[PDB]
């Protein structure tokens, strides 16, 4: 060891586009794939492997098995079954948590001490899930949460005001792919206040940000419409989490973070801003909502908990 | 004016790839995607625009189409159809040609006037068609030639030696395909002689890397055969030419470049060792190649030139 | 052309130290160095040469002369004098301005057209000099301003919060050296208002705050005093303004920039916030200040109006 | 637990070149610097803090002591004395010997259980005393031996010969300094051999590659002739070794390895072509040296041995 291992327990598209930008960008020292289809994560961890002596440094990718995860310093799980149409968000609840449940086991089966990065659908209910069957600390238990949806809206937000999107300071929180809300309250756009821009004399108005975050809501539907799937998305804001981690940065992004007390709510995972480091989740930070985003957030957590009513 | 556009035809798994590498590395500050299939290219836009606010720094994506050429730096062309069960070496040279004949056709009617990245196979004779059908000059006409099976070469090599590919200088030549060469003549492991490494006393012998050469040139097969098509290898490989050229770095690639006396040989494009520039191929690399690496890109170029035969 | 050059005039420890990242990041394709002691160019370009084979990619580094402006997109200027004890800060002006206007003459005789980045002290005025002098457009003059100041304070926040600098949003405007100001109203860590923190029942108030806006303020002298000079810190600042114009970023940073109504004052450069792109300063970021920050704005101007008298 | 840490011993131009290169590039989590001038160290510590805001990614730089070893993965020594007008070789050697064996004493009286990085002229011989005095496996001493050197010849063959640095082959080995030698008999010019290009008709010829060896080997003194010394070239040389041992990345460096047998060689530390990974030097390349090379390697190692007199 002294050396960061990866592993991946899902190569779909979501698994193996969050693996490229790993090797694109030479994170991990170490890099496994692992799927019940076996042959799917040879052909990818090939593929992946191939990247290599033309990424900026070298990564060592394998196709291995759950044995791998003794040394591993991170487990990302994108594994699982999409929603069916003839399904509601409760059956995607009890078919991933099943599956949830066999792959964590035989994780810790092998030895795994390390942190869990959990992408699959539903997202904040799979890191509860996770939790629970790991027996792991709630730090060391993480999802994916708001994050793509804080990337799209900066991106949005970015076109809109016509500013770069690292020059945005925009959040979303709550839980992702049903209750997701806006922090109109918390956005910079470059230095400044949304208010102030909002009030000056010009063409930016509230409607039109309304659309935009009707617009972050609905992203994967539109997506999804036109290619398939989504993919791209998803895979840098895994990657940005893992270099949250892994390089011990002690920075803010809105992840899968197990509440108590804070925003006045507790016992669930949720997307909110947390700090991460090497430990996981350091802490979570309690912006000041407005009285509108409490409502909303308020009522994120109590449709949670009823969704996530099957695990219970 | 004073910066890089990069347009991408062809929205496939391949195309995207690269250009999710270009966004993982910030290499252009525009990057546009034109398809056919309209509806793919906006998906595509949307997904990885997502992944922009969690790079390293700013890249503007979207879908366009082909007016977006006309102040382009680099066309790259991955557009174009796999053989189907069914089809010859020949039926699949006929139909992509003739795709091929109208795309760059397109492209030269918005006046674009850089340097075409050609990534789709057949790739050395739709590299000589599109320079037929562009009347652009053979350095700003490029093919990904061999630059891929070089790569997956070293890391190969890489497994067998212990010793990270980026510290193996090993290069495919010839047709991309199975009249391939490996120059063995001139690899090297580490500072390492390939010839010193074989005569020592130790478990390394050439027929294990006669082996390995032929895993290389198939690899393609296998992978395809897993997880049914090939994308990554050939992103980064993209990535690294399109490097070489909009960074100017007079570098080596084993691309597809038009001969006219090298080797001994001359009028098609083939993988050869050229360096790369803004300006395109500087300069085709004329190697010392031993008896039967010449022999056999001799026959390696008569095969090209009989392949070629519906297009001259 | 289709690529970018970089001019350094003036080959001390800031000018070297910036040309150092320039190279350790590999932004520039051209990079020249150019000094009235040219033997220290000489050394300076032959070291920083070397340094380039271990670089992530190449850059071509070379001592030339103000004939290699011709062609280059950016000119960064670090030399001039620094201010004895004996002098008062009119003093520097006056010395400073007389060879700028030198320097910027030979530029401009060369035939140079792209864009100015002025470092030296006092970097607001030699910024006005050198617009000035150069005769072209305000927008493509431009000094580093504040944002050193500003990435001191992002920093000394940091430590202060236990939060990581890349997730402080904070700002100090003004004249760099002189009359610089914190904008409170405007700071955010992580996703939290500063106001918040400081009403929340913690150890967070506002007299440790105003001890750390002095300890920005005073860094210059504290460095100076334990390592004769400082470098490191403004030398990572030009390569952030580099890049953001460079590659075109649309990102906001408080560079001088000439007021023209904005905060309600003209007819100055001051560190104010401005969105960078390819074409320079796009424009000046006008933020609601507080009445205590305006107050120090308007004195600021007011001050640096004075100082600037020996070049009116 | 999970990060790396470097120290760093000796706060001189060398050693801060390589913090600043460590810090643009965000290779470790923690950076410590301690010096015997404890207020040089902290200013260097501050100065190189306030570019981290603007760096890729955070590193957590402090002013420290040796204690701060205990938990080092990697102690990086540039501390030491330059050779004064009046000394002579040997003085060298003893004053910096005798230098080095308290340093090395305090660090590992720290309870420090890493891996040795030694920079200090004469580096061999320094390597080989940091070596006796620590009582730590030889693999885990090293030097960074010819690694410039290396660095510097395929510089100026990349000028010669008109190709990027990055894409020649060409290493320096033995004693770093004078009777360091050129192998010859194993560069490559892009894929081309050396050989190869000087049979060819063109204006490449063995003595003007003498003349550019004979250049690189006395480089130092013509740098330090114009700028006072020498940093940013052996800077990034410790920057590229710290990758290599930091990323376990399997690369070959000419850095300072200890001898037991190969070359025909025992009993020295000295620059050879070694295999880097997160062990240290994981084994050293035995190349096929020419007649000269060898008797020039000879030669090397034995004047290396009797300088080494006064430590043996």
């Amino acid at each position: 060891k002294g050396i960061n291992r990866v592993v991946l327990v899902g190569t779909g598209a979501v698994g193996c586009s969050y693996a490229y930008c790993m090797i694109n960008q030479a994170v991990a020292e170490e890099f496994v794939l692992v799927d019940v289809n076996e042959a799917k994560a040879e052909g990818e961890a090939m593929d992946l492997s191939h990247a290599v002596p033309f990424a900026p440094a070298p990564t060592r990718v394998w196709k291995g098995s759950y044995e791998d995860c003794k040394d591993a310093d991170l487990v990302v799980i994108t594994a699982g079954l999409p929603q069916k149409p003839g399904e509601t968000r409760l059956d995607l609840v009890e078919k991933n948590a099943k599956i949830f449940k066999q792959i964590v086991r035989s994780i810790m089966d092998s030895g795994f001490d390390g942190i869990f990065l959990i992408a699959t659908n539903p997202v904040d209910i799979l890191t509860y899930v996770t939790w629970k069957e790991s027996g792991l600390p709630k730090e060391r238990v993480i999802g994916s949460g708001t994050t793509l949806d804080s990337a799209r809206f900066r991106y949005m937000l970015g076109e809109y005001f016509d500013i770069g999107p690292h020059n945005i300071h925009a959040y979303i929180i709550g839980e992702h792919g049903d209750t997701e809300l806006p922090v109109w309250s918390h956005v910079s756009v470059g230095i400044q206040k949304l208010q102030t821009l909002l009030e000056k004399d010009n063409t930016y108005n509230q409607e039109d940000l309304d659309k935009i975050f009707i617009n972050v809501r609905d992203a994967a539907y539109h997506i999804i419409e036109r290619k398939g799937a989504t993919y791209y998305g998803i895979g840098m804001s895994l990657l940005r989490v893992t270099k949250a981690i892994l390089n011990d940065e002690n920075s803010v992004l809105t992840v899968s973070a197990y509440l108590e007390g804070q925003y006045g709510q507790k016992d669930v995972y949720i997307g909110v801003p947390a700090v991460l480091n090497r430990g996981g989740v350091r802490e979570i930070l309690e912006v000041e909502l407005s009285e509108d985003e409490e409502l909303k957030f308020d009522h994120s957590v109590q449709v949670l908990k009823e969704t996530m009513a099957p695990v219970l």
